[PDB]
């Protein structure tokens, strides 16, 4: 053997360490003795039991043996680590080639004259280094819950400044006695020495494995891509597939250019004439007998308005309107309520510096002057204040105000070292503990982590409810920051539950709603008008308190039923019976006004039922096109759009028995009373030649839209959704401003034994044998590409944590007993519940059996002062257990900050996503605004059935009647082009899709068909008296049942509509405006230009 040192050699400072004692590479060392081999195996390893001629004797081992447990805790977290650590030092004494590697530099004289070395140089492969910086790269300290690498490595980036921390010389601080060169850079020619070169581990070796959240390469690589989108290009791939279409399908038509069944089977045939004879009975009855008819719709409308007032009538809560109860999300929130409690009703307060940051000495006085009125001395109208409702992790434990001025326990700070005081505690929430022992991130309480340069802080104040106590208090609150006066140059924007369910019904459109439907009567009355001049006031007057009849039959019928009305029905409802039942008012009346002429039955009761019998087959017809397409959205899962459906079909269905009926009774008795003697529609519509070219205009439109379809964005903006001008405004604004953290995310875990070992596997994040896709890797290795992007609350982790033997405070029993050891007796008969030896990293000692819980219990109501690791503050309330097992658990996770509507829907997709990542776990994510985004993941097929559902019941209701395919096909052709030109005109007006938007759009397939289906019909059942043809029919029907939709509906919605454009509120100017403006001139447009064009191509 050859060593380049030997033995020690006094030392080189008084009161200091010894230092080795450099020898020339002549002499040979001797061989061990007994006692040196068994330590030095023993601290090493047994790879050394093999070599007994060492260069180190007793005196040398025993130093190193103390020098190496020092540095065993800051690296004993990843056993790979350690061995590295361990090698080097064991062979840079004890390697039987210590010369090799080892070359002396420099030597002196110590205190007794002897020889001790005061630098040398030792060279090793430059890939050992690497392996060894990344085998400690990423370990995670205990206390410090950060980088290991900073306290042994002093912040290296790079294995050559890492390892000069080992070598440097630093007598103080128990550093090293000498200094080491750790070159790289020599050449195995000089047959002198030759660079230290051994075995070497990694974190990814199966031997010894570190934990995910050591070292990167354990932690899950699979992680297969995440892709759920079907974009191209710069435009989205349906987009680019249309417009492929276009291409290579006009080159087929261009090269070519270049180059009713219904007589078989008569069942249906017979329908065309019964009908007219039952409704002609229904005509005769509701003429001859008007009273009997008028009297029972007075009546009618007296039982209901009875019921509609005072036995039942509700609207529902923002819960209830938005989210179903049955959608899988909702009932996951009835779980997690049910167990973990309700989420805290959170009251953010933010305190904005424009122009620079808030935190002064004239603000953070005066804020605890007023942080400590809310929250001390605002007892409530039922005398209540906030320490009554607030939330408290325990009994024991004050309640939490997640503000900055919890730190220093909420006391003034004094004005002379505030700044100082502050910034220690946000770098490190663990040594400033507020008064209810749990951490407080800085990201949460101020705007920027900066601190001193934050622009603003946030004073968010949660409170656990006290079951409608609380909701009495937040009025005191919200009147008192109103009412607040803030220092110059501040400004406050808060936020309380309350206001949704306050601030949402607090708009006063009602003035502009009702203007317009009062301009809708006026006109109507006007419209009614015979055809010499005279003005029919009482017909039109009483025609539109008809329509009105049946919304208050209908309105007051279901509440019988116990269906709630929501806000919604307040505007939707009487805009489609107002359109619905003005037409038939015009159908009817014009009808018999043409019945004046021709003098067919000149009896003027006559003149009616030959009337209604002509029109009414159209009527119906319509009206069952109109009820078919609510229907058909009754079975939809959402219920404010099931609620319209029910609504709709049911005010749609009286109106249509109004308006045969009691209307027709009306019109027999103010004809009979009036006994009026008989004295640019065919100007303008004689353009019918230019065919092809409103065909092509209107195909292009249509084709042009269809490419738009697929930018449509989902979502609702909550800031339009409340009136405007509020303080609110300021607070949503603000929240997506100044507010860097997201809603909390819950993972709860559900029926999961977390006794055996087998299962703690699936959750531990910070052991080395525990499985590789356990629930804190695979999370951990998704804060980087998820939304999900903040630290898990694992309390699996810190529950063994605590049991740890070097957290000698933590965890404490009596000797001799399980007895718990509280701090009242720190007597130091007390000794830790594992022993140094038992616990280990790689899941040794962990309690298995029922000692799980023995410890569980001792753990949960740990104090948690003593030491940082506790349970009765942290995951008091976050886990579920009976004694014998954890029912569930919860590990909190948070969001990013989400601050669009885009975010929103993404964060929810991440929630289900990540909720079935997991298939051995019953697990599932919980974060308070999953319930309300759960319908836009299936918002997009949905509609395509609900819409293109109705369109087939349009080809199908419609078919039967008029008995012909090819004007049943067309109509359906012309009701989708609409809906299409509607669905387009969605993405460039800025209307989003949701359930506002979802019932506005079937509607537009309900009023759609109003306006063509009447054209279509009398196109296909023309009087014998005009010619049998498709142009002089299409001509006769416009000016027979054109002027009634010209003057009648088109008119009647755009004369109040247009006035309809004065409202306040932005959620009605976007959902309920801009949407019955573009089916009201789509429909006109269509139905009056595109449908008489294409009935001539028929
Ligand atoms: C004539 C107009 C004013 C009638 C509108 C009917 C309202 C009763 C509806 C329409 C859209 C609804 C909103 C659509 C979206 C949401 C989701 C959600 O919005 C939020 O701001 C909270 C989000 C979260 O919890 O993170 C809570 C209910 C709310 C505001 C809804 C409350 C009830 C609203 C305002
Ligand atoms: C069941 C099928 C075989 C019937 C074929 C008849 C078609 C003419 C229907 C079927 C589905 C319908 C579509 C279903 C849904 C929409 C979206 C909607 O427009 C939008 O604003 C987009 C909404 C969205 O889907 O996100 C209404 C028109 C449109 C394209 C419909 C147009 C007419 C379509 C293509
Ligand atoms: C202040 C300490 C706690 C910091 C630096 C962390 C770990 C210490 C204990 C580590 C870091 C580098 C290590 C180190 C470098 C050099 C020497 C000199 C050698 O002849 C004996 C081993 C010894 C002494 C070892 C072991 C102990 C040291 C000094
Ligand atoms: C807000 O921060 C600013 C620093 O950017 C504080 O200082 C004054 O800010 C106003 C603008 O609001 C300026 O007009 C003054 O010139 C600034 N003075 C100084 C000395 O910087 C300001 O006081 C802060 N607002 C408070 C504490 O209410
Ligand atoms: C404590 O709660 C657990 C979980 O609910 C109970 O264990 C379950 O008991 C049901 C029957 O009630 C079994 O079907 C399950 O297989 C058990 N395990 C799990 C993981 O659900 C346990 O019985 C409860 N303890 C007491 C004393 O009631
Ligand atoms: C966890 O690490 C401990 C500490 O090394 C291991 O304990 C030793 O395991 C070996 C396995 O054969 C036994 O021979 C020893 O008697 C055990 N004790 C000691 C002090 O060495 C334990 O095996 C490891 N377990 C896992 C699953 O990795």
């Amino acid at each position: 053997a050859t060593c380049a040192m030997y033995g020690n050699c006094g030392k080189k400072s008084v009161f200091g360490n010894e230092l080795p004692c450099p020898v020339p590479r002549s002499f040979e060392p001797p061989v061990l003795s007994d006692e040196t081999s068994k330590l030095l195996v023993e601290v090493c390893g047994e790879e050394w039991k093999e070599v007994r001629y060492a260069c180190c004797t007793k005196d040398q081992v025993v130093a190193l043996r103390d020098n190496l447990q020092k540095a065993q805790p800051l690296i004993s977290s990843c056993p790979a680590c350690l061995k590295n650590f361990n090698n080097l030092f064991c062979h840079f004494t004890c390697a039987a080639d210590q010369g090799r590697f080892v070359n002396i530099t420099k030597v002196e004289k110590s205190k007794e004259d002897k020889d001790i070395v005061a630098e040398l140089d030792v060279f090793m492969n430059s890939s050992w280094a690497s392996e060894f910086y990344d085998s400690c790269k990423n370990i995670k300290f205990s206390a410090t819950n950060g980088y290991a690498m900073d306290l042994i490595g002093g912040g290296a980036k790079n294995y050559s400044q890492f390892l000069k921390f080992l070598g440097d010389a630093k007598p103080m601080l128990g550093g090293s006695p000498f200094q080491i060169n750790y070159k790289y850079d020599l050449a195995n020619e000089e047959k002198e020495w030759q660079e230290f070169n051994d075995e070497v581990y990694a974190c990814d070796d199966a031997q010894y494995k570190c934990a995910c959240s050591d070292c990167q390469e354990s932690c899950p690589h699979l992680k297969p891509l995440k892709d759920g989108v079907c974009k191209v290009g710069p435009l989205p791939c349906f987009s680019l597939s249309v417009l492929i279409f276009y291409t290579i399908c006009a080159l087929f038509a261009f090269m070519w250019y270049y180059l009713v069944f219904e007589s078989f089977n008569n069942e249906t045939n017979f329908f065309n004439g019964k009908l007219a004879n039952l409704f002609t009975k229904v005509g005769q009855f509701s003429v001859e007998n008007p009273y009997k008819i008028l009297i029972t719709t007075v009546f009618s409308i007296f039982v209901f308005s009875f019921i509609i007032f005072q036995y039942a009538t509700l609207e529902t809560d923002p819960i209830n309107l938005w989210v179903s109860k049955n959608s899988e999300k909702f009932k996951e929130k009835e779980y997690f309520d049910d167990n973990f409690g309700p989420f805290y009703r959170t009251e953010q307060i933010f305190v904005v510096n424009e122009t620079g940051p808030v935190l002064s000495y004239e603000t953070l006085h005066w804020w605890f002057d007023v942080e400590n009125f809310i929250t001390e001395e605002l007892q409530s109208s039922e005398n209540i204040g906030y320490q009554d409702l607030c939330f408290r992790p325990t009994e024991d434990s004050t309640c939490v105000i997640e503000s900055f001025t919890q730190y220093f326990q909420g006391a003034l700070p004094n004005k002379d070292s505030w700044k100082r005081e502050l910034q220690e505690c946000g770098k490190f929430p663990v040594n400033c503990l507020p008064t209810f022992q749990q951490p407080l991130k800085t990201n949460l309480l101020f705007s920027d982590d900066d601190i001193l340069n934050a622009h603003a802080f946030v004073v968010t104040l949660l409170l656990t409810n006290h079951t409608q106590s609380a909701n009495r208090w937040e009025e005191r609150l919200e009147e008192y920051l109103l009412d607040l006066k803030v220092p110059e140059g501040l400004r406050i924007s808060f936020n309380t539950e309350i206001s949704l369910e306050k601030e949402l019904n607090n708009n006063n459109d009602i003035s502009t709603v009702a203007i317009s439907y009062l301009m809708m009567f006026l006109y109507a009355t006007w419209a009614l008008r015979r055809k010499d001049g005279k003005t029919r006031l009482l017909l039109g007057i009483s025609g539109l308190l008809i329509v009105l009849a049946s919304i208050v039959c209908a309105a007051g019928f279901l509440t019988l039923f116990g269906l709630k009305s929501t806000l919604i029905i307040a505007e939707v409802i009487p805009f489609l019976i107002l359109a619905i039942g003005i037409d038939n008012i015009f159908l009817i009346t014009h009808e018999y006004d043409r019945n004046c002429e021709q003098k067919p039955e000149y009896s003027i009761d006559q003149k009616i039922i030959s009337a209604i019998g002509r029109m009414s087959p159209s009527i119906l017809m319509s009206l069952l096109c109109q009820t078919g397409c609510f229907l058909i959205a009754a079975f939809v899962t959402m219920p404010a759009v099931h609620n319209f459906a029910i609504y709709s079909t049911v005010s749609v269905i009286f109106n249509g028995v109004l308006q045969l009926t009691a209307y027709v009774s009306i019109l027999s008795l103010y004809e009979k009373r009036s006994n009026y003697k008989q004295i640019l529609k065919t100007f303008y519509f004689k353009m019918l030649t230019q065919k092809r070219l409103i065909i092509i205009i209107f195909s292009a439109w249509f084709f042009t839209s269809l490419v738009f379809l697929p930018e449509i964005q989902f979502g609702l903006d909550q800031t339009l959704a409340v009136p405007q001008d509020s303080y609110l405004v300021d607070y949503f604004k603000d929240v997506y401003s100044f507010l860097n953290v997201g809603p909390p995310v819950y993972m709860v875990v559900k029926n999961l034994d977390l006794t055996k070992r087998q299962n703690q596997q699936k959750i531990c994040g910070k052991f080395t044998t525990c499985e590789r896709d356990s629930l804190a890797n695979v999370l951990e290795q998704e804060r980087h590409r998820s939304t999900i992007t903040e630290p898990l609350a694992n309390w699996l982790d810190d529950y063994f944590m605590f049991l740890n033997p070097q957290n000698d405070q933590c965890c404490r029993l009596k000797k001799g007993t399980d007895e718990v050891c509280p701090p009242s007796f720190p007597s130091r008969r007390c000794e830790t519940c594992f022993q140094q030896g038992s616990w280990n990293y790689n899941m040794s000692g962990f309690p298995e059996g029922k000692d799980f819980m023995e410890y569980l219990s001792i753990w949960i109501n740990a104090p948690s002062d003593p030491c940082p690791l506790g349970g009765r503050a942290p995951y008091s309330t976050a886990l579920v257990y009976n004694e014998t097992s954890v029912s569930a658990s919860v590990f909190r996770t948070a969001h990013h900050p989400l601050r669009s509507q885009k975010d929103f829907i993404q964060a929810y997709s991440d929630g289900v996503r990540i909720s079935s990542s997991f298939p051995e776990l019953d697990m599932f994510a919980y974060s308070p605004f999953y319930i309300f985004f759960v319908q836009y993941q299936t918002l997009g097929p949905l509609t395509l059935k609900l819409i293109g559902s109705a369109i087939i019941l349009i080809f199908f209701i419609s078919s039967v009647f008029l008995q012909n395919i090819r004007s049943s096909f067309l109509l359906a052709l012309v009701v989708t082009m609409i809906i299409v030109d509607i669905g387009a005109l969605m993405a460039l007006l800025g209307i989003s899709l949701n359930a506002v938007s979802l019932v506005n759009l079937i509607i537009c397939v309900g009023l759609g068909v109003e306006f063509c289906v009447h054209i279509v019909r009398s196109f296909t059942v023309v009087p014998s008296e005009t010619k049998k043809d498709a142009n002089s029919r299409v001509l006769y029907s416009l000016n027979t049942i054109g002027e009634s939709v010209i003057k009648g509906i088109t008119l009647t919605k755009f004369i109040g509509v247009c006035v309809l454009a004065f409202a306040q509120s932005k959620i009605f100017d976007v959902f309920y405006f801009r949407m019955w403006f573009t089916l009201i001139i789509v429909a006109a447009l269509h139905a009056l230009l595109f449908l008489p064009a294409l009935l001539s191509l028929f």
